[PDB]
């Protein structure tokens, strides 16, 4: 009843969600212990029926049943060899036993004998038994002891649960009508409420003073507590002089009437604690191959997610909600957006009823009250962040021991992914062991906490990414995480990152949401795109403005120096003069502050560096955090801290200062920084992380020349476009050096970043980019101000008006605006002394890289690729005339930062790059008429979610598979100076990078024996789409890069001064209705289809051949000649035939026979699914001396003692070759005999033959010394 022995039927596998195959142990016994499983199919899952009555549980509890008579799993143990030694199933293990310890716990063994068994079978045995084991992980001090990680049988086959269970968060109904995005989308802007316009901020009263201006005084905020228990005596902020459109029924989020057929999570938060077999699972155990009793089991903890959701913020329990409160809660729910820092209605996946609170109603704080007074209090709150089934398995996987602790970092999310969902790990689960580990505990705390410490000098790459948070952890970290593991000396974790909300920072003007459909569907939780769409006509002049000032000037007559339509050319200059008169006249106080007339205003720069939640140099710093990406949007590895990990306390305690305000007279007085109280703890979990990194180490415009630099997987075509002629060349998509026009450096704009002590041996003349504005083809040295908003009633504004001027005590009335301003105010503007004028900005910079690795980038579409509709390059591209319509800039709905024309060129969607024939695909900027445009993608399925495992390289680099191409962190651990730090190696089967599901041909990454990582593909595994529903339907399919793109609309474009003003977008709600053609490229299939791909490999891919000196950009970083952006751009440029020198590369591959399931390491061989283990030629002649040659006399009749060092260990050098037969003329020293156990008493010398590796100069264990084992006892005639 050899209840372990190795069963032939299973087979290795790979964990999707994590990525292990097998655990390459180490020490004394080394081997693996890989993941193991039975290929048995026609499952029909479809049998388990659920009959309407009891619940997602009752179905679940049903297939885990129906599972439980089908699948079989097992973890088998490996000698160090390869070869398959015992299996330890759990399912079929019959009498399952409990390790006997000491009195201190120390588990019982004899390296013979083995373990000593209790005979009682370890805790909850019933439900654990039929868990399916996904990880092993073993102790690094303690020997014989090892970690798995069990998860449901369900929890595997979740993606095959029915349609009706496991949904989609985007609802498609069977309709065959036809397809208009914004159906589902609430875009009717509010309007002014009428009832109520005392409610209407008012202007300040009065107050010498030198400067003095005629400008519209600023508007009072005042607040006052009173003697109330439910009421203010003044509450200014929660004023709200608008309402939501009345369609005989209100435009608003009402999660009642939207979602009928609402996404819910498998199980609630409270479920999975419950149901102790439908939770993660990890069970210690014992693990001796060559001795008798060689299992034995431990310590069985279940992962209870309340043990995590114990330790979440007190912020997060009222996440539709924050610190900023009432005025920003009317100004985000008027405007149709999302409230909160974490709202159900962009992210369901955390909230136990999923999509049904996918609204902003019961934030926790009165809203709405028939007397606004009463508004901004503390009431009754039913949405808590929490971890339901689909999140919480998302955060199983990755598990590393450290110390006396056992820690699970999570996995990629695969397992509980959707099309339209993003299940992440939102933090770190930690059992700590005690007492010889004999008693656990278990707990979880969230990355938000842990990364809390985060500042700009912990990188060396992108800086004022937005990573910050404050008392209230209103960023939200959630990670894919690739694995954590010791890189050297150093702790890494790697994967990617989920950084604060960057594309809806900036916020519209209450009319303008029709106009910009694109941008409100990002906010309304709709249009799941984590970049910014450069949309920005319709937006307010500052996000930060309250409702009460909204209806200062409604006409628009005045250009309501309050709120404003967001133009950097009419903002106001910083000459003492102006701020004086029109901002230190008003005075803040305790129960005041003022609505400005200051005239501010900025483009995509500006607004994220002032209102999002950027990494400074200070920590819990961010006084904004807008909202979290759906999904990872950034690279991310970082060195942690080991002993913070385990030496933190269980449960955190938080104080009052990680509470928001009880009230909104409270609220308004509140310091962002506050000194943590004595009695909690919170403070100390803040700094887990060391450094960390993004991706390469450059910053800003340096950045983007590498941006270019790299090539699009899909096409093998760089986004440069550089090699080749003709004038009408094509241009790069994320370079400014070389595009355009060069202007001249003068009118550094603010924060006194004046110098000018130092001026360079070279002329620093910044490029303009593509849609540039010009006086003349002349004159290049700025704009002046005559090139001006126009804007009400075709009246245009005046900078001589009494109001826009001030004047000092004395006289002579100067006008407060300026007058030049920067050449380019397009997405690709990039005016380093200007950041008003700016849009590209590193937040965008980081997306952007992880995306176009990926290669998902959009592309703005105006002309699809049918017979009536085409895009005829030859004669509708000019790449010379980027300053007008020619140039076809969109300047309105395109991915900001970038020239959407170029992107769309390096994607052959017009051009010979991808089709053979030219698509014709493209965006004409017509001078002709309105222009109607929609956001495609490139036809690529990869997703930030298509995370590999992490493989360490060496003692100071490691990688991991990202998508298609496989990223390794050069310096990271010890960075080297002038060197970029990153390895891309991007895969060659075009069959994969194509793929519907491509991350399903992935099965692990590998460092191999001769040194390289190497990753598994097959190509067979590739899941299809789910069904050809009908003939294959007539409208959108979901697929897992599937955006919900809104149409744009425009007025035609102008044939001279084109982006002089920015583009004036109008009216979009009914606008699909002739994009019939357009809109049906929203489904990827249909681009594959345009490009000549998709319809009509099986191996393992290398990375590509790095060096020292690979990755040295030295030269391309000097700022000898020009500046550090220019330099690098032209060294790009000379290696663009070698970009293997810089780390650029197709990966080499080796073909292989049949389907890849995975791989079997031990630190001697990786062995692809159990390729030939063979018996090593090096020890083959080494055996040990069979008992009865043994020469009895020589020091075995003395004491056994005196037979090996008892210091060391082992059998002194001279008895060895008495013990062991050898072939004649062998080295003594390459060869030893360790002393397992003994007895002086009894005569015994139990030994292990060990052996000198010739490649690696550790001692290895002579397997083939007995026909047991290495390992062998030696005892007089017994």
């Amino acid at each position: 009843k050899h209840q372990q022995a190795v069963d032939e039927t299973l087979t290795p596998w790979t964990w999707n969600n994590n990525n292990f195959s097998s655990l390459k142990i180490t020490g004394e016994n080394p081997g693996s212990f890989g993941l193991v499983r039975s290929q048995n199919d026609n499952l029909n899952i479809s049998s388990v029926t659920k009959n309407s009555s009891d619940d997602n549980l009752k179905y679940l509890n049903a297939v885990e049943k129906y599972l439980d008579g089908q699948q079989n799993f097992a973890i088998r143990r490996y000698d160090n060899n390869g070869r398959a030694l015992y299996d330890i199933n759990l399912a079929k293990m019959e009498n399952p036993s409990t390790v006997q310890r000491g009195l201190n716990g120390e588990p019982i063994f004899d390296p013979f004998k083995g373990f000593g068994l209790t005979g009682n079978a370890p805790t909850d045995w019933n439900e654990i038994k039929g868990k399916v084991p996904v990880e092993v992980v073993q102790s690094p001090h303690s020997p014989n002891l090892y970690f798995v990680l069990l998860v449901p049988k369900v929890a595997l086959e979740y993606h095959n649960l029915n349609n009706q269970v496991v949904k989609e968060s985007l609802e498609v109904k069977a309709t065959q009508s036809s397809f208009n995005p914004t159906q589902r989308l609430q875009k009717d802007s509010p309007v002014k409420d009428s009832s109520k316009q005392g409610e209407k901020l008012s202007e300040t009263t009065a107050s010498s003073g030198m400067a003095t201006s005629t400008r519209a005084k600023a508007l009072k905020v005042e607040v006052e507590r009173g003697s109330q228990s439910d009421s203010l005596l003044k509450n200014d902020f929660a004023k709200k002089p608008l309402k939501h459109k009345n369609s005989s029924g209100e435009v608003k989020l009402e999660a009642e009437k939207e979602f009928t057929e609402a996404w819910k999570p498998l199980l609630t938060t409270d479920q999975i604690a419950r149901e102790k077999g439908m939770g993660a699972t990890v069970v210690s155990f014992y693990d001796a191959p060559y001795s008798e009793n060689h299992t034995a089991f431990g310590l069985v903890d279940h992962i209870d997610p309340k043990k995590m959701v114990e330790n979440y913020p007190p912020s997060w329990k009222t996440p539709k909600w924050n610190h900023h409160g009432i005025w920003d809660y009317n100004a985000r729910n008027l405007l149709l957006q999302t409230t909160g820092f974490f709202n159900p209605r962009r992210h369901p996946e955390w909230f136990d009823e999923g999509q049904a609170k996918a609204d902003n109603t019961s934030p926790g704080f009165k809203v709405g009250d028939t007397d606004h007074k009463k508004d901004g209090f503390k009431k009754n709150s039913s949405s808590p962040i929490a971890l339901p089934f689909e999140a919480y398995f998302a955060n199983i996987g990755n598990m590393v021991a450290i110390g006396n602790s056992v820690f699970i970092f999570g996995g990629n999310g695969h397992a509980t992914k959707m099309f339209t969902t993003n299940p992440l790990s939102i933090g770190v689960f930690r059992i700590k062991y005690t007492d010889n580990f004999s008693k656990s505990s278990v707990t979880g705390w969230p990355y938000a906490v842990l990364f809390g410490g985060l500042i700009n000098p912990q990188t060396n790459g992108l800086k004022d990414l937005p990573l910050g948070t404050n008392r209230w952890f209103e960023y939200v970290p959630r990670m894919a995480v690739s694995g954590v593991k010791w890189v050297g000396n150093q702790l890494v974790l790697a994967g990617t990152l989920t950084m604060g909300d960057t594309a809806t920072v900036p916020r519209l003007k209450y009319d303008q949401l029709e106009k910009h459909l694109n941008l409100v569907a990002q906010g309304q939780g709709l249009l799941r795109e984590d970049l910014q769409i450069f949309t920005p006509y319709g937006w307010a002049n500052r996000p930060d403005i309250p409702v009460g000032a909204w209806l200062q000037d409604e006409m628009g007559s005045k250009f309501g120096p309050h709120y404003f339509l967001n133009n950097p050319d009419i903002q106001d200059n910083v000459n003492n003069d102006t701020v004086e008169a029109l901002i230190s006249s008003y005075k803040n106080t305790d129960k005041l502050k003022h609505v400005y007339p200051y005239r501010y205003s900025g483009l995509y720069a500006w607004q994220l560096f002032n209102w999002s939640n950027k990494l400074t140099n200070t920590p819990l710093s961010a006084n904004f955090v807008n909202e979290n990406s759906y999904a990872p949007n950034s690279l991310f590895a970082a060195i942690l801290n080991e002993d913070l990990l385990t030496g933190l306390s269980d449960k955190i305690f938080y104080g009052k200062e990680n509470e928001f305000a009880e009230n909104e007279a409270d609220r308004f007085n509140q310091l962002l920084s506050l000194n943590p109280n004595p009695n909690t703890n919170w403070a100390r979990y803040l700094n887990v992380v060391q450094r960390f990194t993004t991706g390469p180490n450059l910053d800003s415009s340096t950045f983007d020349q590498f941006l270019d630099f790299l090539p699009w997987i899909g096409n093998g075509k760089p986004f440069s476009n550089s090699p080749s002629a003709s004038s009408s060349t094509p241009l790069p998509t994320f370079s400014n050096i070389n595009v355009g026009v060069k202007s001249m450096i003068t009118q550094h704009l603010n924060k006194e970043n004046t110098r000018w002590v130092f001026i360079p041996n070279f002329s620093p003349d910044i490029w303009t980019g593509a849609g540039y504005r010009v006086q003349s083809a002349n004159q290049k040295n700025g704009i002046p101000f005559e090139q001006v908003k126009p804007s009400n009633n075709s009246t245009p504004f005046d900078p001589n008006s009494d109001d826009n001027k001030v004047t000092p005590s004395g006289g002579s009335s100067k006008p407060t605006t300026y007058p030049a301003l920067p050449n380019s105010i397009s997405p690709t503007s990039d005016w380093i002394n200007a950041l008003t004028f700016t849009n590209k900005n590193n937040p965008q910079r980081n997306q952007l890289l992880l995306r176009s690795l990926l290669g998902t980038i959009p592309v703005l579409i105006n002309k699809s690729g049918d017979s009536n509709d085409q895009f005829n390059k030859d004669s509708e591209q000019k790449w010379d005339k980027t300053e007008t319509n020619e140039g076809n800039l969109p300047g309105f709905g395109e991915v900001n930062g970038l020239y959407n024309a170029a992107l769309l060129h390096t994607y052959g969607f017009f051009g010979t790059n991808t089709n053979s024939t030219d698509p014709k695909i493209g965006f004409k900027a017509d001078s002709s008429s309105s222009s109607s445009s929609t956001l495609v993608g490139s036809g690529l399925n990869w997703t930030s979610q298509d995370v590999g495992n992490l493989v360490v390289i060496n003692d100071t680099s490691f990688g991991f598979q990202l998508g298609g191409w496989f990223i390794t962190f050069t310096d990271f651990i010890r960075p080297r100076t002038g060197y970029l730090g990153i390895t891309l190696s991007s895969l060659q089967d075009q069959t994969i990078i194509w793929a519907d599901q491509p991350w399903t041909s992935f099965k692990g990454s590998y460092l191999d024996s001769d040194g390289t990582p190497k990753s598994l593909w097959d190509p067979t595994a590739l899941k299809s789409l789910p069904n050809s529903s009908t003939t294959y339907d007539t409208n959108p399919t979901l697929s897992p890069s599937f955006q919900l793109y809104q149409p744009n609309k425009v007025k035609a474009y102008q044939t001279t001064n084109t982006y002089n003003k920015l583009i004036e977008p109008v009216d979009a709600t009914s606008a699909a209705t002739n994009m019939t053609s357009l809109l049906k490229l929203l489904t990827t299939k249909n681009i594959k289809a345009k490009l000549g791909k998709g319809t009509a490999g099986g191996g393992v891919s290398q990375t590509i051949n790095t060096i020292t000196t690979t990755g040295n950009i030295s030269e391309g970083l000097k700022e000898e000649t020009s500046i550090q952006a220019e330099t690098l751009k032209k060294f790009f440029d000379s290696k663009q035939n070698n970009k293997s020198e810089i780390g650029i590369g197709d990966s080499t591959f080796t073909k292989m026979d049949g389907k890849l399931t995975g791989v079997v390491s031990t630190p001697l061989v990786n062995l692809i699914n159990g390729q030939g283990a063979t018996s090593d030629s090096d020890t083959e002649k080494i055996s040990f001396k069979p008992g009865n040659q043994i020469d009895f006399n020589r020091l075995f009749t003395l004491p056994v003692t005196e037979l090996f060092d008892p210091n060391t260990m082992f059998v002194y050098d001279q008895y060895v070759p008495l013990l062991v037969n050898l072939p004649s003329g062998f080295d003594q020293a390459s060869i030893r005999l360790k002393v397992i156990s003994y007895s002086v008493e009894n005569q015994t010398l139990g030994v292990r033959l060990e052996f000198k590796d010739p490649q690696t100069q550790q001692f290895i264990p002579v397997l083939n010394a007995s026909s047991t084992g290495p390992q062998t006892v030696f005892q007089p005639f017994n």
